[PDB]
């Protein structure tokens, strides 16, 4: 029979108490917590934003991480994704919510195999809606430095818009999980901040992830950052490069320092989405030297 | 009648597991932490060691500080010291252990006015006691920048030695915390990073502590060292200084970087007892500048 | 299949006269040389395992007038550093600690997973079962130069079976080695020249055998090793064998050569 | 305590053309390098030990068209010489 479609549908959204509580072994704690908010997509094919699923994570979680930072091992219980809409009924597109549980596949490259993954749901922008992700009883290592993401993460969201309209909101809603982890062990408590350098070494919290490139001036390391918020980068160059630290595509960048042999550079980068970064470029490939990034 | 005196006493030590819970306006967390260890004092009048009481010290609290970094206000409910023994039967000397309700007044001069502080409890080294203090029903801020003392501080506990023979153990006791905190109101995670400038401006957990001093060659800056570990400190000289950092009385003290106009450095300080730390010398009194403290 | 019960001497601690802590850490794996002695030849037979009942104890060696104290706590992760301040140490899970003059234990819960015995170049997330850190402070100058024993008391589950794995760790300067991680070389250029030492991650009695292709600066020398007798003759293609006995881990043998990554070919054994 | 169980390699026949035996023998004990190559190294840790159970399996490795036959029997003492001549072998209890 006859099914109305309202304007806009308008979602009551309260900062719930986390619930923490302790067992035999460890904690349970129990929250909620917001990844990003999907930006509009006029084209076809999907534009994706991931968030790797693992406690001690900067970019998904930003309370869990120092209640994890006590604890070796974890287990996630029960998670579950949920889309709050903030456009009218208006806007055309489609939003995917797909869990993959191998964390370093790249995301998929066309429509199609988007949705052959296992409990991918979707819907239109304007409506909300829930991916629940069934958990296992295995215990993983908390993120600590560089290690294959098969061995610790659980998994990894994927988030996937395309279809909107030109004249469309600008934003189309936000994730928000709902975990229960069972935080087991523990430890003296450890900084968050990676430190490590150009060789592929990296002991810390996953703040940041450098890439290189090679160009014409020379090899080009990229400090891509995962999180979104206001960040500190203190680097020291053992060798001359070619230039110091320099504004990618980031927001409101200032450095302190100067480019040379034994000199050491204080960027307080700031960052308004997941992926932007700073930039520097040496004529070493796999300079020498030293970096530690930070949440300031 | 008769009373026995063994050669030695030994307690046993086992790291308890701490009992987190939620309740309506937070948690509730209880457990157990190290202090110091008392080391010997071969003269008649004290020498002192204090640890200020509030949650996220470093210097005092080592697992409760990542905790209360997510909280505003806090209450201890019930906290309570306890004195292990590790020292033969044949050291002289006593052990003092007083609860000064004021964290900014210094340590007293002289025995005698260490004994009219209330609760002041004391027994001779190679024994155990317990000096449990009188709480109350007062919120307070948890420290995260400059601030008087009077206002966020429950108090500051004071250890005193002395007595002790040329002839005896190196080291007489060992402190330990037992405390039940309650944590209040919520907020955004904050970043476990001291910054400010040399203008008395301090962001942060209180790790560092400078203090100036006039010298023949200029204004000295010691930036002492509250805690014990392994400590990292970056600085931003706007002009020239005198010298750069130097270990004062620190031990394992390494820099990298140079002094001059815009320059920054970078020093893995290394912490063997609480009170130590580098220097610098400057021309200009409050030197214009900045600094970062972090436990890495 | 094999269950193999046991108890073994891991090392024994020795008096921490400076102010600061010393940690020493013994990774637990069955092919680990430095916390075992016995089981390391059965496990060389087999290629996975599981520690169905782990405890560790504290057997003390001093007297009863013995100040400081002694920890023992067990880090599920073997990669982590050893931490850095007493109070870290004190907040791990199940730490014990006592005087040294009395004996304690630390059970260590096991898990039921099985993981691939350790062959040196693995993460140690993967196959390690965690690790054991013993730490010694607060001792004066009079006091004895040992404190007291940790000893191991296992039940393990060695699963498979494979070739057994070589007895003694060939290797060649400055290149590859095979075998149990007995020893570890190392360089560092000097007055005379280029220097390598060797270091024998293991304790008891050792036999390291030597091939110089070129005639080296100079022959093998004690550098810390408790004794040293040397029964060869430095000189091109020529072979040097000694015996060296190590009584602390990191104590070994030292040459001179003044050519980086000289050709020869090394072997070692613990006799 | 400890129970082990494997399948080692004692040995490769060899040809003999004269229609006389050739015996080679191999001492069963735990600690024999003739016999056992691996259980030696654990066997090395104990000073005890009880065949709760024992085989010998002889594995063809030559064409169809090789003659002769392989015998294998087991002598309860230790010490004995192998027999002289081939009723003396075929006596022996239990020998295939």
């Amino acid at each position: 029979t006859r099914l109305s479609a309202p304007v806009a549908l308008a979602y009551r959204e309260v900062s719930t108490q986390p619930r923490v509580s302790t067992a035999r072994d460890g904690i349970t704690r129990s929250g909620s917590e917001l990844i990003t908010t999907l930006k509009k997509n006029t084209d076809t094919e999907p534009k994706y934003t991931t968030a790797v699923l693992n406690p001690s994570e900067p970019g998904t979680f930003n309370q869990l991480i120092k209640e994890a930072a006590q604890y070796e091992k974890y287990r996630f219980t029960s998670l579950r994704f949920r889309y709050s809409p903030m456009s009218p009924s208006t806007t055309g597109g489609k939003v995917a919510l797909a869990f993959d549980r191998d964390a370093a596949k790249p995301p998929p490259n066309d429509l199609a195999s988007l949705y052959n993954i296992e409990g991918c749901v979707s819907s239109v922008p304007w409506t909300g809606f829930i991916l629940t992700v069934p958990t296992d009883s295995t215990d993983r290592f908390v993120a600590d430095g560089i290690s294959d993401p098969k061995l610790v993460d659980f998994g990894k969201l994927i988030m996937a818009t395309y279809g909107q309209g030109a004249n469309d909101a600008a934003q189309l809603g936000e994730v928000r999980v709902e975990y229960t982890v069972q935080l087991k062990n523990r430890t003296g408590s450890t900084s968050d901040a990676q430190i490590g350098d150009f060789a592929g070494v990296k002991d810390g919290p996953r703040l940041v992830s450098w890439s290189k490139t090679k160009g014409t001036a020379g090899w080009e390391h990229d400090c891509h950052f995962l999180g979104t918020g206001n960040f500190s980068l203190t680097l020291f160059y053992e060798k001359a490069p070619v230039s110091g630290l320099e504004n990618a595509d980031a927001s409101d960048f200032s450095v302190l320092g100067e480019a040379a042999a034994g000199s050491v550079q204080w960027a307080g980068v700031k960052v308004a989405e997941r992926g932007q970064g700073v930039k520097m470029v040496t004529t070493e490939e796999q300079p020498k030297g030293k970096w530690q990034a930070l949440r300031i």
